């Protein structure tokens, strides 16, 4: 694989990840990204006073 | 497979065609492009008075 790699080898960058079998929610998978973030936009939504 | 296609996915742009098995005439298939243009060359060949 290595081989394959040529010159650039061994260095990953990005790990995309999906669901195997189809149901429910589509669960296309990179939100990982706003996950550190736990809270970002949901936590206020739509409060004022 | 649009996570593997990453930044682009969903967007076809051109499909080749191919014989699965081998035999009498070869059959690369992209001549479709020259099928719209029914007869371009081959209606006439070699025709004068």
């Amino acid at each position: 694989w290595l081989v394959m790699a040529a010159t650039c080898g061994g260095g990953s960058f990005g790990i995309g990840k999906l669901k195997s079998l189809c149901k429910e929610f589509s669960v296309p998978k990179e939100l990982r990204d706003a996950l550190r973030v736990k809270y970002g936009l949901f936590g206020g939504k739509d409060s004022l006073e």
